[PDB]
């Protein structure tokens, strides 16, 4: 399908965005589910899913990790269901994606689903990160309270949750509607009536995580091998002292590498085009020929990016799924980048080249686009 | 005994260190050899120890690792034995790093001990660390390379190397010294049954020092902080990365490296770790802080057990990866300033009771005792 929002987006960015959450009415118009109940059911009986159900029997909380091979017994009440990254394995909800391009592609990280029946719901919680909940078929209750510090609990050791607040919004959502929440808000949001809601979320890194990978990146490619010298080696009273000289030249090759012109690029381009969830990869049974992609193409077949795929350009490179791709063919690598369902016609002269044929080719053999 | 190099510091710093290699002649004058052959080998097995034996049958080589028995075996020329960390284990060895001490003790590493029979030799390697070869009891001869300079290529580090050609060239007797700075091709091989006292240094690289950094700071669960973009940048193509995000996230990274108490911390721990297995044996009953008090003050001396690191940043003080929790700057500055304390050395602070409690708990770790 393809879905129209009606929200307006300079204001928004300017007012709203990692600042204030908002209930954004009708943001979509004639809001019609992508998926149904069943569907995700049996999506959520798939073992490559992350999926799971979260059940409150008065004070009690219950969490269990999917798959699952049983719709019974559950209940008429206080529970639901969650399904991470229905993107990747359903084409319509990917295409509840594609609105929210007006935010930057690599901020962006899937689309969780869950249904929950009436007083079902995950509780109260914070999260990090930013997100816009979709209401789908049915009602429920959302409340968001004011962003102040506030101690995790867990009443179980799989569900993080909060106290309760008291609320900056409380509403009922009908369909189409979106609540924005910036991160840091604790929000809880429970079912009226049986209810659908698509959670767009977002990802962004801590140092930590920054810091992490990018020592794993030099340790794995072997850079940073310059050792310490100290030819000019500073006198001192004490033998067993390490002067501030000493500590600053040690920092300095540190902050010296991190600043090395291709190195910090080439690994953030390969961090941050990998997806935080399982992709559905099925590389084509026999591998493709060049000049049967060529064939196809120019025979009118069109190409398509797996779901939840990232590709993301960093200077003149492009970073698919972790892989670096190279070309002298800009167009091309454009059309690769910022749209999915590419024709010929996006890839201009570039099927010409044997070698930009002949990675193409390597990208669909790996499963990372596919023929329509 | 105890060791006097007769060296010429001032000009080995400025003309030699880290720039150019040097045979020092007659570096000790007569030098009596800290350890016998028969003893190294009655230290070559041990579980702790770190040994290694080396054989060339002409063209090949063979390498075992210890501990070790039965020498014979066999090999009357042609073979070498080497022991990494004596100093860690034979007390009088230790002595002999003491005139080193010109150099920080935050670059020494280690004293490692060859005997080789004749032909005896490890190869041509090539080392990136700084090292100071003693000859000691028989002859070697020793050469040593240009230093070629592998476009983008790791350097392999210890990996053997090329038949180079000498800049330097000749035999060693006892009591000659070949320093050579990390980079210099170089061989040597026994001629008369012969001893070699190898003080070697170290260095961190930069792969080193951001990988030890990014495991503290996962243990301390620091830079918690979140990329965040209230005013998120609009751009061309909804796929692309800004240069100015990607400022962001490098300056977040290089701010938690500039501050100044989690780098300095993490390091003092890093740097204050040995290569090498110590020798710890804890006393078996403790001393109480009373006991130690007494048996200072009957003029008894503590040592620093051999190889431990000691090592002052600031004011603070790290021994053997964990940093000394107290006030007392002379005492602290004592403990790592000397081996072989004494209650004058301390002075004031053993009056202290949470000092002496303290120093009785360095003890018990088995990091200092009494001789
Ligand atoms: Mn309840
Ligand atoms: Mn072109
Ligand atoms: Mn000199
Ligand atoms: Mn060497």
């Amino acid at each position: 399908m393809e879905y129209q929002l009606t929200l307006n987006w300079p204001d928004f960015l300017e007012r709203h965005w990692q600042k204030r959450p908002v209930v954004l009415k009708r943001g979509f118009n004639n809001f019609i589910d992508p998926i149904s109940p069943d569907e995700l059911a049996g999506l959520a009986m798939e073992s490559e899913v992350d999926s799971r159900l979260v059940s409150h029997q008065d004070g009690k909380w219950q969490v269990s990790h999917g798959p699952f091979e049983s719709y019974d017994h559950l209940g008429e009440t206080n529970w639901s269901l969650l399904v991470q990254a229905v993107n990747h394995w359903h084409e319509p909800t990917a295409a509840l994606m594609r609105p929210f391009r007006e935010l930057p592609d690599w901020r962006i990280d899937d689309l969780m689903i869950s249904f929950s029946v009436p007083g079902g719901g995950v509780g109260p919680h914070l999260d990090q990160y930013d997100v816009f909940i979709i209401q789908g078929t049915g009602r429920r209750r959302w409340r968001v309270g004011e962003k102040l510090q506030m101690k995790q609990h867990c009443p179980h050791p799989d569900l993080l949750q909060v106290d309760p607040f008291e609320a900056i919004i409380d509403e009922e959502l009908e369909p189409g509607d979106i609540l924005y929440i910036p991160p840091g808000f604790p929000h809880e949001g429970y079912a009226l009536e049986n209810a659908m809601n698509y959670s767009v979320g977002f990802r962004a890194p801590n140092t930590r995580e920054l810091i992490s990978g990018f020592a794993d990146y030099v340790l794995q490619r072997e850079l940073g091998g310059n050792y310490y010298s100290d030819p000019d080696v500073p006198p001192r009273a004490h033998p067993a002292d390490v002067l501030p000289q000493e500590m600053d030249k040690l920092r300095e090759m540190m902050l010296e590498l991190i600043n090395q012109p291709e190195h910090f690029k080439q690994w953030f381009g390969e961090f941050i085009s990998q997806s935080r969830h399982e992709l559905d990869i099925a590389p084509p049974e026999p591998p493709y020929q060049p000049d049967e992609i060529y064939d196809a193409l120019k025979q009118g077949e069109v190409l398509v990016r797996l779901g939840g795929l990232r590709v993301l350009r960093i200077g003149d490179d492009v970073y698919a799924n972790g892989e670096k791709i190279d070309s002298p063919h800009r167009p091309a690598l454009d059309a690769l980048a910022s749209n999915i369902a590419l024709t010929a016609e996006n890839f201009g002269d570039a099927l010409e080249d044997p070698s930009f044929l002949a990675m193409l080719a390597a990208l669909v053999n790996s499963g990372y686009w596919f023929f329509e």
